Order: structure tokens, then sequence, then C-alpha cells
């Protein structure tokens, strides 16, 4: 079997991307937010205390035929942003862009925090990092990809993110029309639950390569790219103007400025994120004052290849029973 879903931006500045799941019987079509970087599947749901839910579309397992309640099972998760969520736990039936999986952990949200309230576009996540970094107890569940595995015609997933427009993300295949030249894979760790790899270096603009191995994780779940300090302030050193401001959280840089592309790279091969791909708007309305895109992983513990990233780039996270991620230019 496959799957072929269209992942749009929630937003302007791409700041996530949301991507239709059809759970239950008959089908609820929830706007899920897929996450590299985490392992559980939840929902904004019938459940979710009422004064935390704003627009969101939600799941009512009542309603659905199949859905069936996970007898003593909680979740209970914090992300990289401070943000969290928990609740209890149905197995109901999700399908991504026509690959269906029955039995499948669904997540229901008792309690979301203020960034997922406050977020109307987002329904909930589905992780697809490794299994074992999913919270459910006492009984630990498997992602959407682990359990559609072993019916998929080759055992991949892969993200096409687009810069300001949709993309797709494919189940079982790779689509050899959606990127150009040839696909370089790289090897994976899974110690710490993710899509994690070692990059072999960098450019600046035109600048020349910096080989060098950085090792950091594939995680569409978030939305910049975070590198270490080095990195980011050789980046920021060609842009006039540009400083990392404690008061707004970051580098941030003249509006009025053109941001040079970063490269990195993916063994001998090279990914080129065009400049205009760090750039993220005024930091408030009105602001000539801009957010930049590459940001240090400093006190983050671990480098992220986000959004920033991955979007310059067709990425085929390779679930075969040795993981490897592979990258092309599109």
């Amino acid at each position: 079997s496959t799957g072929s879903a269209t992942t749009t931006p929630i937003d302007s500045l791409d700041d996530a991307y949301i991507t239709p799941v059809q759970i239950g019987t008959p089908a609820q079509t929830l706007n899920l937010d897929f996450d590299t970087g985490s392992s559980d599947l939840w929902v904004f749901s019938s459940e979710t205390t009422a004064s935390e839910v704003d627009g969101q579309t939600i799941y009512t397992p009542s309603k659905s035929t199949t859905a069936k309640l996970l007898s003593g099972a909680t979740w209970s998760i914090s992300y990289g942003d401070g943000s969290s969520s928990s609740g209890d736990v149905y197995t109901d039936t999700v399908s991504v862009g026509g690959l269906t999986v029955t039995g499948q952990a669904v997540e229901s949200a008792k309690k979301v925090s203020s960034s997922f309230t406050e977020d109307s576009t987002i329904d909930g996540l589905l992780g697809l990092a490794f299994s074992t970094l999913n919270t459910v107890s006492p009984t630990q569940q498997k992602t959407f990809f682990d359990n559609a595995k072993a019916s998929l015609d080759s055992p991949v997933f892969t993200a096409d993110l687009g810069y300001h427009a949709p993309g797709t993300y494919n189940f079982g295949f790779i689509d050899t029309t959606a990127y150009t030249g040839s696909i370089t894979y790289t090897a994976v760790s899974t110690k710490q639950g993710f899509w994690e790899w070692t990059s072999t270096g960098y450019a600046v603009g035109s600048g020349t390569f910096k080989s060098t191995s950085i090792d950091g994780i594939a995680d569409t779940g978030t939305t910049l790219l975070y590198l270490p300090a080095t990195v980011v302030s050789a980046y920021w050193a060609q842009v006039s103007g540009a400083k990392s401001s404690s008061s707004v959280g970051g580098y941030v840089f003249p509006c009025s400025a053109t941001l040079p592309s970063f490269t990195f790279g993916v063994g001998s091969a090279r990914i080129v994120i065009p400049g205009d791909y760090i750039d993220f708007g005024p930091i408030s309305t009105g602001s000539s004052s801009c957010f930049g895109g590459i940001q240090s992983s400093a006190g983050i513990g671990i480098n992220i290849f986000g959004d920033v990233a991955l979007k310059a780039a067709f990425v085929v996270f390779n679930g075969a029973t040795t993981p490897t991620l592979g990258f092309a230019s599109k």
C-alpha cells in the first residue's frame, strides 16, 4: 500500500504545516501537524477542557463506531518549545492520503497548553519519530508509520515541504518526479528516538564550504534551523545590522536586508537554503526588525534541522531495519 497527502503552511511565515487526517467511522477529518521529532498522535477532542478549545476541529470518539477506549492508558507530553498536552487514549481507524491503519492509538487531549489553544489551525500532532519516544503509559504505543510499515510497498515516508506553498507527505514510495538529481543517503542513530544524523558541514552565501560534523535531528515539527553558536554567528556576520537580541530571544536583522543563502552538507552532497527561507518577518506588527530563521542551538542540547532546512530538500525517512535519511535538491 501507499498514501499521499498534501501538507499546507498554517500561515504566511510557514510556522508549521497541517495535513488532513481521517479518524474514525464515519471519518472525522482533523488537520494535524506531522512531527518527525515526536511519537504521539494526539488530537483536540470532545474531552478537551472547554476553555482550552478555541476554533480547533475536535475528535469525538463516541461518534465513531470503530473507536475503543484503551483502558487505563494515559499520556502526557512536553515539547521543546515549552508547550504540552495530556489525556487518555482510544484506538481507532486512521487514514492518511488513502493509507489506512486500523487499531491506531489516538491520544485524546483532556488538557492542552496555551500555545495549542491559541493556534486554531492545528487540531493535533501526528508523530513520526521512533516509537520508543511514545508517551502512553503503562503500555507504550506505536506511531502511525510504525503500524503501517509492514503493509507499505517500501518502508519509507517522504517529506516535501513547500516554501510559502503546499507540499506533500508520501508513505510507501519515493516519487522520482519530485526532486532533481540524486538522493544522497546518510546514516541515522535512533539512540535518542529521533531521526538523528550528521551533516558534513556548511557554507554561508557564496563562501567556501567548511567541512565539520554537525550532529542533529530532522524535525518537521520545528519551524527553524537550530545550529551551533559558531555556525550561526558566521551566518549572521554576513548580514549588516544583524545581532542577537536577548530581549527578543534570538538573532534579528534589519527587514531591509537581503539575506544570504545557507548550504548544509549531506555526505558529499549539498543542500542550499535560499536566503528568503531564512526571513521570518517583523518581530511584531509594523517593526523594521525581522526575526531570523537560523538560530543557536546552545542550551537546547541538540541541533535541529527544522522546516527552514527541510523545505529546501526532498527528504526520505527510510524506516528499513537499519534506518537512514535521504536528501535531494528539488
